[PDB]
Parts: structure tokens; sequence; C-alpha cells
């Protein structure tokens, strides 16, 4: 598409001399008045997947934590990906930690942000959510694509639960999956909420809680579900990378017993200290430099399941290889971020082609053959 350049232009410019977050506010508001460029290009049948019953046309979304109130669903998926994970969202709207909170390292394609969960709150977006579902019953561009949420809790929510609770029972029937983001590093004790004990209560509530929205209804399941699969919502947990594993089987343990839908693996991480830019600086970082460690909790996590639970990639993904070496580690989808900052608009076309040409190479029928072949 000739339009997809001009904004790589603009985009060394927003690099080297405009701040982070104020690119990102650009790019939204870019998005909410449609002036992103579309890739409606038919997709490769050999790269469409799947994880249940939820079927992507591709594997490659937008991650959470770039359109966190559902206000630039259209243009974003219209870019030319398949589903987009918005939020994490939280019962009420937050203004997050102070500002500056985001950072980048261009050299090293690296990220640093201390947000926090700063969004509209669960109502307001939910009402984004239900202008897009019906746009996207009159828009043939997005009669397939998919939307998930991502959801948390305030900072000052004392029981987990019962922030999972309102959202759920706010947004399930509009959503077509739910992240569990108890992995955040930027929310204090957040991370705690991953001990086995109460990640289990917290997997089990959320699935009953969505079960819960189907019986007291008079409108069928067609008419209850204004999303995309007129179908229950999937349940996916969201895992933070700096754990031990005795933590990481006590979870995976627990995810089979409570069977959880998928497990989007990973999530930013506190540990990195080869960043000299990033220095005395609070948050998590994302981009090239989580993209080795994910891939390598991927094969943990996926062997820890004993594949039995679908994955959903994220955490460095740049290139057509470094998806499919996720992909051949156990992940059924990918999702991108840092690529959308360095790269820009070309990130779904480019990392498209390049997969597509790898699959062709590497001698293999469909992406479904890739999964777990290493
Ligand atoms: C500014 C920023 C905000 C983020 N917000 C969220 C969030 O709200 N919820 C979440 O689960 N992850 C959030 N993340 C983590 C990303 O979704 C993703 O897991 C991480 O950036 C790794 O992706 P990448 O290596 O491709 O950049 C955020 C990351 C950044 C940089
Ligand atoms: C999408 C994005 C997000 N974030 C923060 C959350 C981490 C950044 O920091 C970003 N920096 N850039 C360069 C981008 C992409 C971008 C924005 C605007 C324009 C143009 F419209 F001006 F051309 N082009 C490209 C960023
Ligand atoms: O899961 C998350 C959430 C945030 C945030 O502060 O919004 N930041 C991260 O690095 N990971």
């Amino acid at each position: 598409n000739p339009e997809f350049f001009l904004y790589d232009i603009f985009l060394k410019f927003c690099l080297k001399y405009i701040d982070g977050e104020i690119c990102h506010d650009l790019f939204l508001l870019l998005g909410k008045y449609n002036i992103l460029p579309y890739d409606t290009s038919n997709d490769s049948i050999y790269a469409c997947t799947n994880i249940k019953h939820l079927d992507f046309i591709n594997p490659f979304g937008v991650a959470a934590g770039f359109d966190k109130n559902g206000v630039c669903i259209d243009s974003i998926l219209k870019l030319g990906f398949s589903f987009i994970e918005i939020g994490t969202i939280t019962p009420r709207g937050q203004t997050g930690n102070a500002k500056p909170r985001i950072f980048r390292d261009v050299e090293s394609r690296s990220i640093i942000n201390s947000c926090g969960f700063n969004n509209m709150g669960c109502d307001k977006v939910t009402e984004n959510l239900i202008l897009f579902r019906k746009r996207q019953e009159e828009d043939k561009l997005l009669s397939k694509h998919i939307v998930g949420v991502s959801i948390g809790k305030n900072k000052d929510t004392v029981n987990i639960v019962d922030d999972l609770k309102y959202c759920i029972n706010k947004i399930g029937r509009y959503a077509d999956y739910i992240a569990i983001n108890v992995s955040s590093p930027n929310t204090p004790g957040l991370r705690d909420n991953q001990e086995a004990g109460k990640l289990k209560n917290i997997i089990l509530s959320v699935k009953e809680e969505i079960d819960n929205l189907e019986k007291n209804n008079i409108m069928n399941d067609e008419f209850l579900w204004f999303n995309t699969t007129k179908k229950k919502p999937l349940v996916f947990v969201k895992l933070a990378p700096d754990l031990n594993q005795e933590q990481k089987k006590e979870i995976a343990d627990v995810l089979l017993e409570t069977n959880i839908d998928g497990m989007i693996i990973s999530n930013t991480t506190t540990q990195i200290n080869d960043i000299k830019s990033f220095e005395n600086k609070k948050g998590g970082v994302s981009g090239a430099k989580l993209k080795d460690i994910s891939t390598k909790f991927i094969c943990e996590m996926y062997n820890y399941t004993n594949k039995q639970i679908p994955i959903i990639a994220s955490g460095g993904i740049f290139s057509g290889l470094d998806a499919l070496e996720k992909i051949e580690a156990g992940a059924s989808v990918c999702q991108l971020y840092s690529c959308l900052v360095f790269n820009g608009m070309k990130s779904a076309v480019q990392i498209k082609r390049e997969l597509n040409h790898l699959l062709y190479q590497r001698g293999y029928y469909n992406l479904k053959e890739a999964i777990g072949r290493k």
C-alpha cells in the first residue's frame, strides 16, 4: 500500500525527537479519525490459526496496553491484524503513575513503562466497544476480526476477584475472550496474585462469572453475545517472566485442573539490567531484550502444561522468524507491541510476508504443523 510508507517517513522524527506517550496518543488520534493505512488483502489460508473454537484469520494481533480504552479499534485492526487485546481495564478509571512514564531506547529496540493501569474505566470503555461491535456488523473488513479484553484491578482494589466480577458482568457479553492480567510489574503486589492458591480461585471465578451470563436471559445465544463469535468469551491468563520454576509448575498444575482456555506467555520484566538509558527508571521493560527470555518461558509452560493449554505468544516479536521460533516453541498466536513502536504501519504487512515466506521455505503445509515442532 503506497500510504504505509508515508508514516515510516515521520516515524524516525517521532522516535528521535518526540515523547513516546505523545506519539502513542497521536497514534490513537489518527485511528480515532480513520486516517491510518489499510491492508485489505486476503490472508494466507495456510496461516489461519485457532485457539479452541476461536478462529484467527492470521496469527498476529496487537498486544494489550496499546488501546487501553477501545477508542481506536477499527483503524488498528484494519492495518492488517487478525485480532486485538484491549486493556488492561479496571472497574473505575485511573490516571496511572506520574508522567513521564514511558521511555524508548531506539538502539536496543527496547521500552520501559511505568504506566500503571490508566484507563477510562470499565463502564465507559464498554460503551466504546458497543459502538465498535455495531460498526463491525456494518463493515466487511471487520466481519471476521476478533477483539479480546484484558482485565485487571485498580491499585486500591482490595480483592482482585471483586474487580474481575464487575468487568466480566459488564463487558463479558461483548468480548470474544478475557485475558487475566495478574502479571503487570508496575502495580504493587499485583504479581503476588500468581500464587497457585489465589490464581486457581481467580481462574475459577473468571470462568464462573463468564458462565453465569448465559443462564439468565430470554434471548437466544445469538443475540446475547454481541461479539464476533456469538459464543462465550474464552479465558486466557497473562503471566510474568520474573518467576522461579516452582511457581511456574504450580501455576501449570492449576490451570490444567481448572480448565483454562489459554495462557498468554509472556509479559514485561523487571530483571533486565543491560540497558544504560533506563538506569534508575522504574517499570517493566518490553521489546527485543525480552524476545529470547519470553520464548524460553513459552517452552517451559508449554511443557509444564503437557501441551494441553494453548499459548498466546507476546514478547520481542519483530520478524517472521521471531514469531516462528515462538510458534515452534508452542505458541498458537502472537501479539506485537514494540514492533509497531519501531516499525510503524508496515508492522503487520512485514511480519505476515516474512512468516509466509519462511513457512514455504521450511517445508510446512500450514502453521499448525509448526506448533511445537522444535
Ligand atoms: C506502555 C506499555 C503499556 C502496557 N500495558 C499493558 C497492559 O495494560 N496490560 C498488559 O497485560 N500488558 C501491558 N503491556 C505489556 C505488553 O502488552 C507486552 O506484554 C510487552 O510489551 C511485550 O511485548 P513486546 O516485546 O512485543 O514489545 C504494556 C507494555 C507497554 C510498553
Ligand atoms: C505507536 C507508538 C507507541 N509508543 C508508546 C506506548 C509505547 C511510542 O513511544 C511510539 N513511538 N513511535 C514512533 C510510535 C509509532 C508512530 C507514532 C506516530 C507516527 C506518526 F503518525 F507521527 F507518523 N508514526 C509512528 C509509537
Ligand atoms: O502488564 C503490564 C502493565 C503495564 C502498565 O504499567 O500499564 N506495564 C507493563 O510493563 N506490563
